[PDB]
């Protein structure tokens, strides 16, 4: 039963960083945020844009002490060929945030987001805080895309009420 | 565990706050319509009221757009009345323009998945529902933290567009921009 | 079904008003003495503050005779303080010199077996529980039909009696009276 | 066990008049039941409270009403306790309904019979005309009730009934009640 | 418990009897190293029931000489009991009974010795002769419009103590003092 | 196994004058039934019962019961023990049906039963015409039953049955009920 | 459902006539010993004797072999002790040489797969057991058909055979041969 | 196993007359039926019995009984064995049909198998004309059987089937017979 | 998973001939059927195998047999794969049709889903034109098959279907 | 379901005819060899020795390759010994230069998966088990077609390749070729 206050599940696996393959999980990524956000498939259409966005706007993380990790039901060699294809051709152009491998569907059953139809993601984003905790959950249907903007907004927040522990009113 | 879009949502039925009476609604009410249901914690709160008072001064901006928002907690009705009649000045809601709904039994905010066993009362959820009852949006948040009045117009208007054109909505998607065919 | 007396009357753990300020309340913080514990099913309701009212007014009888008075509802401790700020000329509580156990989670008004599924209200239940934190009198009425804060009182008296004298009550048995020896 | 419910049904010989008839819940449909249940027969506080009852039952007759009293014991204690005279420790003569449960049946559906005995906690239970529980009292054996808080609530049910009103606090017959 | 069986530990009772006019908490153990002729009725204040125990009462003393404890069991209250006995015969009382008048209100009793009637909620009538070791011996179970005997049950007791004794076994129609069957 | 309800079936095959024949409770409907068990063909205490019983056949036949005596041995062993003299240590002959159950099925339905030997304790039922128990009575193996207390139990049931009347402690003939 | 014959036979304990008075016996007391444990439906049946007659009277041929012969039924050992006392005039056993075993409980029958639930008794089993207790042999007849001596005579012939000179046995194989 | 009782249907291929033919036990209803088991082709003490029944087949055939034998090997392993001369350590030729049972069911059924080697022991079972048990015999595997006996025990069988009477102890053919 | 039995059912998107097309193995009775899995796209030892199968290609279609390729990956990979050029590391344009398992159903209905990584082990099944199973090839990962053999098998058991006589060991074309 | 490879083989062990005396050998004895233990229904059939023969004929190319070739069916060891023994005009098996493996109590045939309930007796599979005692192959053929020796070799050449020098092996890759990184 996924809810904002309580540990985000554990996610571990292989992810394609720089080009080459890592091997990551949640708990590397401990005094940070992270941002993790699911898409459908590799080679597909909303999806390049989505991560594409995210990564000309890492910056925006990285000054936020966030981690933005992209995951998928694709194999790291999808994710690899699919970074490996420059943006005119369709593919990714070079990623600056680590795109996750799910082969095996745990990390994405684990989320919730795991679609029985397709066998592929819905599009998640958690934003989980620096000890581990999920904050954030949002699940859109996969013809409509999120926002950059209000990712940050969110990110600021949460920020904003460790910090003073005042909190957030609406339009924020 | 969470709710998925592309599904049709959970039926809720319960007694409603409507221009200061008691009316009873359910979710077949509003068929034809977008339904943004959006839960909140408790009455006589202080994040609470600032985004009821917000989605309740925006109302004209989801009825042009074919769209109800309903607030729902765990209060009871007698609650969501005292709160709305009570001014803004004295920490109430004024008079409000969008239904309180009550969910006294936690039916409600236990079958959208937004209920917490150690509260007693509802995270912040925000789901986005098309004429036919069904799923498409899925928000929740953590309760310092409040919601956008703008995020919702946004996807409002995505999904109005996947539907209508037939085409899909990309990254940061805004209103007379182009989508993407099949 | 539902409770027995000379029974361990259900514990409860709950945030409660007192004197317009949140506290932690539990059954075993008033050990050492009785406890009349009652439900009333809504804030800002019309029978609902009538008996809380009462209760308050006459909390010194309560008080006189070692026993702490809690009233306890589904709602919130935030609906219960909103409600205790309000003018009785307004509709209100006036203030209360009771407290105000929230019930949120309903864990309370089904442990004592007072919780209606219906509304998701509790009914109004009333127990008097012992200064060991048994279980002597059990009261529920029909929401629309109120209670007794004499009859409360008397009851009290009764068992405060067989307590000390160790002897039984006879009905419509009055304070002072004297009952039956079981000697 | 809760109000605005049915009552648990309950059947069984009882000693009116001092004959037995067979009652059951449904004989008193259209009527105010108020049953009631002692620990014993011969006992201290049994007696005083079922004398009391039969002492005012003129007051129910009014009402609508019918007092039962229903233990654990046998119709045919029943009957001997009623023959024995109010000096030599008895119920004088009834002139209400004492229900045997000899199966602990009755006690056990109402909830107030106790396993460390064989006998019942004295409970009182105010059952509306359609067979619908309204008011549950139950008080441990030590300390028995009062006819006329019984008379009260009673009063109170019948002018919710009435009016659609709701009575509050200590309410007694010939006040206001709230308007819904 | 389809039927209870000779040659078997019997079951324990234990529970509050009238003795001499007063309460006694009394169990099958208290009567080691004496038989016990324990019989059960169904009810108090009835007709065949008292002629039964009256007439256990009045021989008594055959089963003292004999070392024999006679009980009896209903499912009526200790109270309902005391006030049989302190009743007069003429009335329809027990007059005063010089064996234990045992009550089982918890209908454990007679529902571990099987005597126990559902559709009743008292006893039929057994009659159970249990050795000095705890050990049964005789089963006896009558309809209840039916009475038992005290002088067959005089006749079996004085069999078993033979047999118990002299090691013999007793025919059909055995009278008591009369040689058995050697081995 | 409680006076007030229908009696177990029994289905047997029994020795009657000599022979075997197969009888069973229904037969015996509109007649009183006196069903007693016996431990054991060829020992003590066994036969003065059975002898018992058959010589006094004429009393519960005038008073409209039969009498059967059942075992755990063989309609066999039941037979021989019936031809032999009561001299060399037999039956003699019986005016009483000797019931032979080896499957156990009967004195196991009547709880009789004794699982420490395969013999059956000594029980003695009573069953209406109608078919239902009416006494109960088991004694300890080493102690036999009382014929007079069978017939006395008896003129009782069929007392209360004719007058509606319930009969006392000690209830003899002659005697009135209450 | 039946009992293999590479394995220990199941134990038997109960109340034998031995010599005309009661023993208890069991399997481990006739350790060293071989063991031919035969089974009958009843006694005081016409089939049954002249099976134990016949063994009984061989006795010296299983004995000089080493072997005991032991008889079991459904019956008590106090209907045993009768008919092994019983002239062979009546239909008796004359006085056997060879124990007779009572299983009251069916216990026995029912471990060597021989007990018939139909009737109460059993079929007529033949076990050959080992001298260390394990079985060897297995043969049940229908009722109506009776067993030979000489054929259990061969059998152990052969089992003991084949333990001492560790050499298999043919079909038809004899007191000594190869 | 017990034999008042029908016996267990088996069904399989056997070898008959160097073929391969499918047989079952309602085949041979009407007549009698031995069936006997044996642990392996290519051992030493089954073929014993195989050949010197069907050297005797025609005993058997006169008293309208089957001889049929069974073992957990293939119906290869049977045709290849009676293939082999008796010289060579093989069957011959031999008159009796054998039955291979390879996945164990038909001796699993008569309760001759055991999970050990995973081959049968000896059992040899007679079966009335209306497929009933009859007699069970089962040998250890180091010790062979009888014909001799086994035509005794099928005289005996049908002497009771005919003359209604029962068989004596050692009943030999054509003897008295004890009446009921 | 035995050889004489009805193969498992498999449904699904393929990618043949550049388009995408919901195929079943019902749709192919009346021909046979080699049904062989991979582990992942853009793999190594995997498009070799696919290559060649489909330059071989017309030595099954005149042997009246459809060869499908099957893995774990979507529909759209599966079609960059084989938008790729052989030199680039992708498929070409290949003439088999290749079949995706996004719910990993068609893999672990054969028997050849790996737990351990959510790709399939190499298997081979040959089916008959009435759906029946005929042989089971399953290699370890890191060693690739053989069409030769496939080729082989194929034409061994078209010969018992044919003549009814049987295939010995090391069977070419036709022998007996 | 099926056997899966790069998991540890099932173990088996039982009475074998080698050189044409009974021998007890099983799986662990041969840690440190490749073993390719391959089913048959049964002897005395005519599909069946052919391979055997072929094997065993061949043999030399497996002890070369430190393989171990066993032969297995549900007939029992007296049946593998005739059979064996009997000469291949006959129709038996000349002299084997190979185990031929009993299983008579179906245990081993049940554990690889490749035993046939209806007829009782087995399928043909072949399986390639390296010398630690895990599956790298499984090839199960339909009875009516059988094996291929070099097919086998192939494979066990590719399986010890990719041990050896730690590549992978393509498809239709023989001895002397390269493989991929």
């Amino acid at each position: 039963v996924l809810l904002p206050n309580r540990p985000a599940p554990e996610f571990k696996g292989q992810a394609v960083i720089n080009g080459e393959f890592k091997e990551i999980c949640l708990k590397d990524y401990r005094g940070k945020y992270v941002v993790l956000f699911f898409y459908p498939a590799d080679f597909t259409f909303v999806c390049p844009t989505e991560i594409i966005a995210f990564s000309d706007q890492v910056e925006e993380f990285n000054s936020r002490n966030c981690q933005v990790i992209a995951c998928s039901t694709d194999s790291q060699y999808s994710h690899l060929a699919w970074d490996n294809l420059d943006r005119k051709s369709g593919g990714l152009g070079h990623m600056k945030i680590p795109l996750l491998a799910d082969r095996k569907q745990e990390i994405s059953k684990a989320y919730g987001v795991f679609d029985e139809e397709d066998g592929n993601a819905f599009r998640g984003l958690f934003i989980i805080d620096p000890n581990g905790i999920l904050r954030q959950i949002t699940i859109n249907d996969k013809p409509v895309g999120r926002s950059v903007d209000e990712t940050l907004r969110l990110l600021d927040a949460f920020q904003f009420v460790e910090k003073h522990g005042e909190v957030c009113p609406v339009n924020w």
